[PDB]
């Protein structure tokens, strides 16, 4: 099959000469891949749930054959529950061939055909390139592996073992599904995006230019409520969002957050928009909205901290060195089990509440003088297509950016506390990182004239290039902040998704009125200043919990990392 032409990563390639950073970006480009031809485990929550179990197989491969000190194995090879017993290398001593199989057999369950009919329902929307295309990309990992992959080896096969154990345990394969679903209409409520009601696609995947039908989409509605939480010892809420529920009074704080959302994410040429040309990089910097050869968010907090990772290494050598072996394969578990956990938990909260897009509720507001009947968003970037913004297929309240921001970077935070500098755990850090580049500003990708070819690289395909962005940020705290309110300034979240109100913007002398310079473009608190205070209730249940996606994420973080990544108790499970 014609293979896909990849663009360029803007990443040292030295980074690959480490088997677990290797194996780390063969995740990440089953990812960006997966999202070029439609293949399984699309989407935010389900990508990261990828990437969690991905690294908690290597993780355990590793740490089986390489025993640590200060914590141990996420599964034990002495539980009397089958379903949480880990293998035993009985011999197996090459960590390396360990890390392989685990990662090998875990990416191929995950993203291969599935012939034990699973195919059927499921699997029953993926054409059979798509499929090809993720093979290729796992076929030559194999020959690009550092040191290679000795199939036959007893470390090898051990790793596999690890492998299956952790797909058994926590795969799930009618995550996504929608069947059953339908919006409930009201205001608050979320529905199909006004710009975006109904989608053609064809009724045969494996003959794209056949017989088109309707569709209408809403991303995984049940995941959250019903899925295995990976290491979280509890479930987490947050309060309710204005105009809902118990906060269905907080009527000052939804009006100034219709009036931010217009000035601040409308879309560029609006006479309302406000935002400034640097706001609305911020905005597309953060996106990887699901993207042709981007993939999702995961993806781009993975590229993060393979850069933090490497810029704060113990010892020099990436490829010979057990010190970088062990830090690497511990801190990648952490932060994407917590970004696993983090899409649960935000999705969760997502279809509890329904909450609607900042486009439908300026839109359909109704009162003459506070709506805009035909306002229009900067919108989610339609990267290397040429299809126009949207607004992604699921409840805005909380943003899931904000949320796996909120994990990613708290634990990242956690981690390097008094190693990097040093800090009070709910305070600003230091860790800082430099030459720091998005695929959404890249001076490569950009938006198409034309349908995009998938045989050609995507420099040989007209459209405006994105302009080349190279970002320094002085602390995760920094990444956090500024990942949470991209959404923002794209106009698809509203400023209560990312975090409460209070607690990011400044104040006027007017209650739940927040402050606007000269020429009307909300003001933001500096990020050493921000703290994550501000909590509110919920009608259901007695108490203050916290008030958007950043919030919640830091809690899941804090969290899991306190129970030194340990299986959620089965009692708690859905
Ligand atoms: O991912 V949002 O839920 O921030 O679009």
């Amino acid at each position: 099959v014609t293979p896909i032409p990849l663009p360029k990563i803007d990443e040292p390639e030295e980074y690959n000469t480490n088997y677990i950073l290797f194996w780390n970006h063969v995740g990440l480009e089953l990812n960006r891949v997966t999202h070029t031809v439609g293949g399984p485990l699309t989407g935010p929550p389900l990508s990261a749930r990828a990437l969690g179990m991905l690294h908690l197989a290597i993780h355990d491969a590793y740490f089986s054959i390489c025993p640590p000190t200060d914590f141990t194995t996420f599964l034990s090879p002495d539980t009397e529950n089958a379903a949480y017993r880990l293998p035993s290398p009985n011999g197996a001593n090459d960590a390396r061939q360990a890390v392989a199989g685990a990662a090998l057999k875990m990416l191929s369950s995950l993203y291969m055909k599935p012939v034990e009919q699973p195919n059927p329902n499921p699997g029953a929307n993926i054409s059979d390139n798509a499929y090809a295309q993720l093979g290729l990309v796992l076929d030559r990992s194999v020959l690009e592996a550092p040191g290679g992959v000795d199939r036959e080896s007893a470390s090898f096969m051990f790793g596999e073992d690890v492998a299956d154990v952790f797909f058994a345990l926590l795969n799930d394969p009618r995550g996504a599904s929608q069947e059953g679903y339908h919006p409930t209409p009201g205001r608050y409520k979320f529905d199909d995006e006004p710009t975006h009601p109904v989608v053609l696609i064809p009724v045969d995947p494996n003959n794209p230019n056949g017989p088109k039908m309707p569709f209408r989409q809403y991303h995984a509605p049940f995941y959250g409520k019903t899925t295995k939480r990976f290491a979280t010892q509890s479930e987490h809420f947050l309060a309710d969002p204005p105009g809902l529920r118990s906060n269905a009074d907080e009527t000052a704080e939804y009006d100034d957050a219709v009036r931010v959302a217009i000035a601040m994410g409308g879309a560029q040429a609006l006479n309302s928009t406000k935002r400034s040309p640097w706001q609305t990089a911020q905005g597309l910097y953060w996106a990887y909205d699901g993207s042709n050869l981007i993939g999702t968010p995961p993806r781009f907090y993975n590229q993060i901290v393979r850069r933090i990772a490497v810029t704060y290494k113990k010892e020099e050598d990436l490829a010979n060195s057990e010190v970088n072996n062990a830090d690497f394969a511990r801190l990648f578990a952490l932060v994407d089990v917590a970004c696993t956990d983090a899409g649960i938990f935000s999705w969760k909260e997502k279809w509890e509440f329904e909450f609607w897009a900042p486009l439908s509720g300026v839109r359909d507001d109704g009162r003459p003088d506070h709506g805009d009947p035909f306002w229009l968003t900067l919108g989610a970037p339609a990267t290397n297509t040429n299809d126009i913004p949207f607004k992604p297929p699921f409840p805005a309240y909380p943003s899931g950016h904000a949320t796996f921001g909120g994990a990613v970077f708290q634990m990242v935070r956690r981690y390097y506390n008094g190693r990097v500098g040093t800090w009070k755990d709910d305070e600003p850090d230091n860790i800082a990182i430099d030459m720091m580049i998005s695929e959404e500003l890249n001076g490569v990708n950009r938006d198409l004239r034309q349908p995009y070819d998938p045989t050609a690289p995507i420099e040989d395909q007209p459209g405006i290039v994105r302009t080349r962005i190279v970002r320094h940020f002085d602390s995760a705290w920094e990444l956090m902040f500024e990942n949470a309110i991209s959404r923002i300034f794209l106009g698809v979240h509203w400023r209560f998704d990312a975090a409460a109100a209070r607690d990011i913007l400044i104040p006027t002398t007017t209650k739940d009125v927040y402050a606007v310079d000269n020429n009307g473009a909300t003001v933001f608190q500096n990020v050493e200043d921000i703290r994550y205070t501000t909590r509110g209730t919920r009608e259901d249940e007695e108490g203050l919990f916290p008030i958007g996606g950043v919030p919640l994420g830091i809690e899941i973080a804090d969290e899991i990392f306190n129970n030194g990544l340990k299986p959620t108790p089965p009692e708690i499970q859905p």
